[PDB]
C-alpha cells in the first residue's frame, strides 16, 4: 500500500477525570491551564496542561488537526497528547512542562545557562525534528517559543498547529495563506510557500541563534516586508558573541539558499553531540564553570556514541 496505517489511539477523557488547578497562559491560541489527571480506577495522578478556547466551527477543526498530529507522535523530544475532552469547548490534554517555553527560560536564566545546557538542547531539538522527518511530518513553525522545558536537562518540541504530513511520494508542501512566522522561514517558504524537512532546518538554525543569543529577537526592528529582500542579497543573522566559528558555521549552513546544501537533522545530531562532549571549546561563556540549573582511545574528537548515530 501507498503508506502505513496510523494505528495510534486517541484517548477521550471525562471532565470528572481531571481537576483544573490554575491558569498558566492566555493568548492568540486561547487559555492554557495547569491541572491533574487522575485516570479512573487507577492510583495515579498526572500533572497535565489543558488547552481550551469562544466556539467557532473553523477553530474546532484546527484544534482537532493538532490533536490528530500530537496523538500520532511518540518520542522523548516531542510533546504527546494524553487525550481530548469533548465538552461544549474542546480541551486538549498534554503533559505539564513545568518550566514553560525555552524562549522565556533562556531570557529568565540568562546568567546561569552553561554551554553544556545550550549544546544539549541543540542535540535534543535535532533528535525531535529528526524523528518528525522519519514520520514524514514537516513542522512549519519550529522556534524557541515552540520548545517546552520538562526539566532544564530535557526539552520537547510542541505546537503542531501548522504541521503537515507528507504522502509517500509528495516531497514539498504547497501552502496558500495564513499568518506565517516570517523571521524563522526559509527563503523558498517566503517566496514560493514551499515547505520541506530542509525548510525546517532553516528554522532550526534560527532557533539555535535564539538560544545562543539568550532570547534575542531575530532581525529586531526590521519588518517582515523587507526580510525576504535581506536574505536574497546574502545577509544572514550575526554571529552570537558566545559562538565559536564552529557553532556559527553550522547555523550559516542551515541558512543556505540551496535547501539540499543545508544539513540533515541526523547530521545536526552528530555535530552538536561532538560539541557537547567538550562544551567549553565551542561556546565561550562568561563564568561557564560556576553555574547550576535545577577516554581509553587516542583521538576522542570525532567519537560519537551510537545512540546519537541514526540512519
Ligand atoms: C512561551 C510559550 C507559550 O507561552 N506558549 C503558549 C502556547 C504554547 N503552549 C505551551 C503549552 C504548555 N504545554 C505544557 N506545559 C506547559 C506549561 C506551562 O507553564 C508551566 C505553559 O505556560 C504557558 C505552557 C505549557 C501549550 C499546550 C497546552 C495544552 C495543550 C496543547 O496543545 C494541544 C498545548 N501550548 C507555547
Amino acid at each position: 500500500s501507498g503508506e502505513a496505517p496510523n494505528q495510534a489511539l486517541l484517548r477521550i477523557l471525562k471532565e470528572t477525570e481531571f481537576k483544573k488547578i490554575k491558569v498558566l497562559g492566555s493568548g492568540a491560541f486561547g487559555t492554557v491551564y495547569k491541572g491533574l489527571w487522575i485516570p479512573e480506577g487507577e492510583k495515579v495522578k498526572i500533572p497535565v496542561a489543558i488547552k481550551e478556547l469562544a466556539t467557532s466551527p473553523k477553530a474546532n477543526k484546527e484544534i482537532l488537526d493538532e490533536a490528530y498530529v500530537m496523538a500520532s507522535v511518540d518520542n522523548p523530544h516531542v510533546c504527546r497528547l494524553l487525550g481530548i475532552c469533548l465538552t461544549s469547548t474542546v480541551q486538549l490534554i498534554t503533559q505539564l512542562m513545568p518550566f514553560g517555553c525555552l524562549l522565556d527560560y533562556v531570557r529568565e536564566h540568562k546568567d546561569n545557562i552553561g554551554s553544556q545546557y545550550l549544546l544539549n538542547w541543540c542535540v535534543q531539538i535535532a533528535k525531535g525534528m529528526n524523528y518528525l522527518e522519519d514520520r514524514r511530518l514537516v513542522h512549519r513553525d519550529l522556534a524557541a517559543r515552540n520548545v517546552l522545558v520538562k526539566t532544564p536537562q530535557h526539552v520537547k518540541i510542541t505546537d503542531f498547529g501548522l504541521a503537515k504530513l507528507l504522502g509517500a511520494e509528495e516531497k514539498e508542501y504547497h501552502a496558500e495563506g495564513g499568518k506565517v512566522p516570517i523571521k524563522w522561514m526559509a527563503l523558498e517558504s517566503i517566496l514560493h510557500r514551499i515547505y520541506t524537512h530542509q525548510s525546517d532546518v532553516w528554522s532550526y538554525g534560527v532557533t539555535v541563534w535564539e538560544l545562543m543569543t539568550f532570547g534575542s529577537k531575530p532581525y529586531d526592528g526590521i519588518p517582515a516586508s523587507e526580510i525576504s529582500s535581506i536574505l536574497e542579497k546574502g545577509e544572514r543573522l550575526p554571529q552570537p558573541p558566545i559562538c565559536t566559528i564552529d557553532v556559527y558555521m553550522i547555523m550559516v549552513k542551515c541558512w543556505m539558499i540551496d535547501a539540499d546544501s543545508r544539513p540533515k537533522f541526523r547530521e545536526l545530531i552528530i555535530e552538536f553531540s561532538k560539541m557537547a562532549r567538550d562544551p567549553q571549546r565551542y561556546l565561550v561563556i562568561q563564568g561557564d564553570e560556576r553555574m547550576h540549573l535545577p577516554m581509553d582511545e587516542e583521538d576522542m574528537d570525532d567519537v560519537v556514541d551510537a545512540d546519537e548515530y541514526l540512519i
